[PDB]
């Protein structure tokens, strides 16, 4: 109906972390997808991908990480590295015969594709594919929907939590298992569609933004603030998030950078707005940028 | 006369990667520090020292709690060499000193530095454990005996060094858990001990075999949050085991032959002699540090 895609792929990544430190080189440790069949309004749990991933930079999971994600150490010690798992994902995609630009990924925020996929793919030396450079931020649709229908007082802290609370849906499994997150998002998505939401891509990864032309005002305590760390990532990572209105999106924008209008084979091979102003303080280096090779 | 049979003592400290709340952790050396002590002249030689940061390979990012404990900033390890390089620099620095084989010994504040940390790091780096790490002076054990001689006090300090400074009434040097400040504290403590009657000699030896590793360990499921219980499993995982020797029983000629198998230390220690297969059965609860190190 409203959704121009015939299939939606709900995606979730879990990463290595250390709660108290934002200057951390997050590596994917779980990669999960569930398919949603748009014309039939059906969640297809039988069409799914669920792999653990062995990190190479930080091989031992932090305790706060395992408490948060619920992933135990054993599951990543027996896992393949990202480059192998991503290849399996590419292969699995092919064995589903979807048409380029007729499926889109759905996430609960900008974190999975703008930050996590982008950063992991630098580590693994993989080109950001066109299907990650265009996606549905479900939480952005949700806030438009709240605005459209009627805001109410929410006490949940996570994106998934609030959406579940607002639509009055029971929490599935537990927070932060990648597959459980996927199922929650899928059930929310379905509900949003039944209530008349237009679910379509709303975020695009772009080589440039005029607001990056102004040097970031450096907050020296950024390493303990999620918001302030976000500002650093925005500058360090090549691709930036540009929003698009539902009515302005077209399926033919697939594979085409919204900013420079070139194909995504040419756009994205090198950073067009390298933050040299952040890179001259030898006294206070940005660890995640150093270890990935941004400088 | 001189109760200490060595001509020079090497005070060693390691700092490692860590994650306070998890003891199933592949500790990697991130600081390697040494200060020399001249025995016949009773002098701490602060000018004869080794002090290097080390870049880990398995856990390249220090946890915040590791940073807070050791005081080591991330930038200092990002710019450092890996253990194999730093260890090679140590070997080279050692030869510069011009020391007679078996006439110098290492000094630590516990069994941790050489029994656990060095042994483990050296399995990761694939370096053979040297003779001068397989016999050493555990100063805290000597300290423990010295308290029986002179009479015990009620100590409130919490670290081994803190205790030793408290008991002998010495001021704390620098900051705790900086490898070099620890070395300086240990050297000063050592000096006081010898001057106050202590018999300072090799008291600990690393051996390939012990009868108490024949009987499978009484497995504690919650071992990962307990320092003592994790020690018990490290004792089984690590090939070489700590064996104590009385002061009057040590002989210089014990370098570098194993107390159990009586073979040179170039032959002993290549292969675990008491592999704890009983511990390696359950793929639903595996020992992480034993797995990444390649013990199974
Ligand atoms: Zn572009
Ligand atoms: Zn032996």
């Amino acid at each position: 109906q409203h959704c121009p895609f015939d299939t939606l792929l709900i995606l979730d990544f879990e990463t290595t972390s250390d709660a108290a430190n934002q200057d951390y080189p997050c590596e994917v440790i779980q990669f999960a997808i569930v398919a949603y069949d748009v014309p039939n309004d059906k969640i297809r749990e039988d069409i799914s991908f669920n792999k653990y991933v062995k990190p190479v930079l930080n091989r031992t999971l932090t305790k706060n990480c395992v408490d948060f994600t619920g992933i135990p150490q054993r599951s990543i010690d027996t896992a393949d590295t990202f480059d192998v798992v991503y290849e399996q994902f590419q292969q699995w995609l092919i064995t589903l015969g979807l048409e380029e630009g007729k499926f889109a990924f759905v996430c609960d925020s900008r974190q999975d594709l703008w930050r996590i996929a982008q950063y992991q793919m630098k580590l693994s030396n993989i080109q950001m594919p066109a299907f990650f450079r265009q996606y549905i931020n479900l939480y952005k649709i949700f806030t438009n929907e709240m605005d459209r229908m009627g805001p109410k007082e929410l006490s949940a802290t996570t994106n998934i939590g609030k959406m579940n609370e607002y639509y009055d849906l029971p929490t599935i499994g537990r927070a932060h298992d990648a597959m459980d997150d996927c199922l929650n998002i899928a059930t929310i998505l379905q509900r949003m569609i039944n209530m008349g939401a237009k679910v379509t891509v709303n975020e695009l990864l772009t080589c440039c933004a005029s607001w990056r032309r102004q040097p970031l005002v450096y907050n020296k305590e950024w390493r303990s603030s999620f918001m302030d760390a976000g500002k650093i990532f925005e500058r360090v990572l090549p691709l930036v998030v540009t929003t698009i209105r539902a009515g302005d999106f077209r399926l033919e924008m697939y594979g085409v950078c919204r900013y420079c209008r070139k194909g995504m084979d040419v756009c994205g091979t090198s950073h067009q707005q390298t933050p040299h102003d952040l890179y001259k303080n030898e006294e206070d280096p940005i660890h995640f940028a150093k270890i990935a090779g941004y400088y």
